[PDB]
């Protein structure tokens, strides 16, 4: 997160980070066993971190749990990062506390002038690279379609938005990859991709969650 400010431990309950050695995504926790992320996020060996602050130390509130499964979306298509979702089911069920909580799906999708919370581990800088150890926040409101689509022409689909400040400054960057966009307590968004980070006319791009509902909710109930 570029331009963004220290959320406080354990402020962001539902906020994962996906550890393969290193964190390297983050990620949603929608109920006890399961976690929403990109599916640009998708390897082998995940683990699971709920609880997390630094994610350098282990300070007392952490649940480290083992992916049993991922699913990546049917029609995800690596290229143009069109469908940019991927399921993870925990070996165990995490347990629920004021620090680890799921978030609620959305029941309708979001418009733009929506003021969201963006929330990760990644890179904090436009130019240059510093990655933080505590958790970094954003908050930033959904821009309109055709502001989208002005900033990139040709690529930006029905299963995507803007979100952020064509005035550059304040943006997700480099690993904050799937990890959450929040408007009114439901998740709305997956950090998805950009160019740079930060930029002028070069907002982030987040995957739309809420065409994913059903899909999100059937997977669940045969999995
Ligand atoms: O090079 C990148 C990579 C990402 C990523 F990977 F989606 F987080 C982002 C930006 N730029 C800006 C928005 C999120
Ligand atoms: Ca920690």
């Amino acid at each position: 997160i570029v331009g963004g400010y220290t959320c406080g431990a354990n402020t962001v309950p539902y906020q994962v980070s996906l550890n393969s050695g290193y964190h390297f995504c983050g990620g949603s926790l929608i109920n006890s066993q399961w976690v929403v992320s990109a599916a640009h996020c998708y390897k082998s060996g995940i683990q699971v971190r709920l609880g997390e602050d630094n994610i350098n130390v282990v300070e007392g509130n952490e649940q480290f749990i083992s992916a049993s499964k991922s699913i990546v979306h049917p029609s995800y298509n690596s290229n143009t990062l069109n469908n940019d979702i991927m399921l993870i089911k925990l070996k165990s069920a995490a347990s629920l506390n004021s620090r680890v909580a799921s978030i609620s799906l959305p029941t309708s999708c979001a418009s733009a002038g929506t003021q969201c919370l963006i929330s990760g581990w990644g890179n904090t800088k436009s130019s240059g690279t510093s990655y933080p150890d505590v958790l970094k926040c954003l908050k930033a409101p959904i821009l309109s379609d055709s502001s989208c689509k002005s900033a990139y022409p040709g690529q930006i689909t029905s299963n995507m938005f803007c979100a952020g400040y064509l005035e550059g400054g304040k943006d997700s960057c480099q690993g904050d990859s799937g990890g959450p966009v929040v408007c009114s307590g439901k998740l709305q968004g997956i950090v998805s991709w950009g160019s740079g980070c930060a930029q002028k006319n070069k907002p982030g791009v987040y995957t739309k969650v809420c065409n994913y509902v059903s899909w999100i909710k059937q997977t669940i109930a045969s999995n």
